[PDB]
């Protein structure tokens, strides 16, 4: 019921002091895990208020195979705007790799696409994969990817996700992310006729930064609301889904705490 | 601590049964965590072995994608696999010594990583994968231990594998013995103790032949984990079998493989 709170609680207490390479230090542990059951509802925290537009749109941006900021500007997320060139340009990040990874053939991978099939001709598979870390890539890419890897699996007629991390901003980032990949599972579900089941979220290094304790200290202490539902239009097809088909209802949180 | 065999344990009770041509039981998303400080994750409730583990291992290390190395050294893990030439495809090895970049240049994973450990411990990018795209239908069979991260706090060195797939019974064994080597080295290459392994699995499966060897596996009680020494090397690539003793290694009797 608080699997985010916990991790962020048990990183507070016991991560171990370490520099960083933004000079902000931080408090860390490594290999942390959370789980979500997506059934018992969606995890965007109550404990915080969490922005739903900019990971919804962002989301959509990745399953677009876009490497320019122009479709976000569109509408009005700005998030990525630090890192484009003049252009909007950002390398081949995330939603690049997901819908083209580049293939020595001279083709693209449509890793979307290839597990939408998997799931719905091979659901036992365990080979249903989406890797953003593409070695020759990386250096052409704005920013190392960071939710770099995930992988689907059915059980019951249930989909589950799981995504490696390799870092993790507890405070800032990591509450945005679990959002991101929770939407992911429910398109993903939808788009193969299965349900919801859980999302696992594995860490690599999962740090508190110095200049988060006390709005951490402030989290801790709220009493968590019962979780939002989310709710879906009809598409038959995850690369059709707007915007407009997301509703994320009974959303109650706690005031959005703003970071120094 | 009995990471593993509690692992194990759990995955038979709660299992869900499935298909695949044998059938499993299966969780998805298990974790398993070893302080290497306490000693060296070989196996006790079952002798482990290790020769082929290690071999294996130095052959990645190699970038090498056919199997006769190993026959060199009697291990015959890997045969099943092989082409009649016995070429594997650019698996573990090539894409940990040589991953294809589109610029035609090949990245060494490995010293990479060496290097950062070295020269930016503090770095959260510290990462080699061999799940590499483009690659996988050329090669024999697709990555299961398909890439892992290297994190240092306080002189520490821990390592993090991720694993698609998991033979809990046959795989699993060899995957900690073969993470746990390779921190070893690349903590004594960057000049830092060890830390952590962490083992995460994506399909944790029990084969629905195994559960009888599972259970005898279960009814035995653990024993002290052996010791790990490495002699000393220049290079993490110039380490031979003969570096690496497990002293006090006193495992149960082993549990042949069923047919
Ligand atoms: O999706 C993301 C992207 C970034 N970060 C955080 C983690 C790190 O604190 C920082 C990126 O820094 P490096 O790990 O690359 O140094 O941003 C996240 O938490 N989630
Ligand atoms: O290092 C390894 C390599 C393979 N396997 C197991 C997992 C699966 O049972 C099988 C690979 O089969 P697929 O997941 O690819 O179907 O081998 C391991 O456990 N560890």
């Amino acid at each position: 019921m608080t699997p985010y709170e916990d991790l962020l609680r048990f990183v507070l207490e016991t991560g171990t002091p370490k520099s960083d390479r933004t000079g902000t230090g931080t408090r860390s542990l490594f290999g942390q895990q959370m789980r979500y059951d997506l059934s018992a509802g969606f995890p965007l925290l109550t404990t915080k208020k969490v922005h739903f537009k900019s990971v919804a749109y962002e989301l959509l941006w990745f399953l677009r195979g876009d490497s320019n900021i122009g479709w976000l500007h569109e509408h009005g997320v700005t998030i990525w705007d630090e890192w484009a060139s003049d252009t909007g340009e950002l390398g081949p990040i995330y939603g690049v790799q997901w819908r083209s990874w580049p293939a020595p053939s001279g083709e693209h991978i449509d890793q979307i696409s290839a597990a939408l099939d998997l799931l719905r001709t091979d659901p036992d598979s365990r080979r249903i994969i989406v890797s953003a870390w593409n070695v020759g890539e990386i250096e052409r890419m704005a920013l190392p990817p960071c939710h770099a890897f995930f992988q689907f699996y059915v059980a019951d007629g249930r989909l589950s996700c799981q995504l490696y991390q390799r870092s993790a901003d507890l405070f800032l980032g990591v509450p945005f992310n679990i959002a991101s990949y929770a939407l992911l599972t429910h398109m993903m579900a939808a788009q193969a006729g299965l349900s919801v089941g859980e999302f696992i979220w594995t860490g690599g290094d999962c740090h508190i930064y110095d200049n988060h304790v006390e709005q951490v200290r402030l989290q801790l202490s709220r009493e968590p609301r019962p979780y939002p539902k989310l709710l879906l239009a009809d598409r038959d097809s995850i690369f059709e889904y707007t915007y407009e088909d997301i509703v994320v209802k009974n959303y109650d949180p706690h005031p959005a705490i703003k970071a120094p």
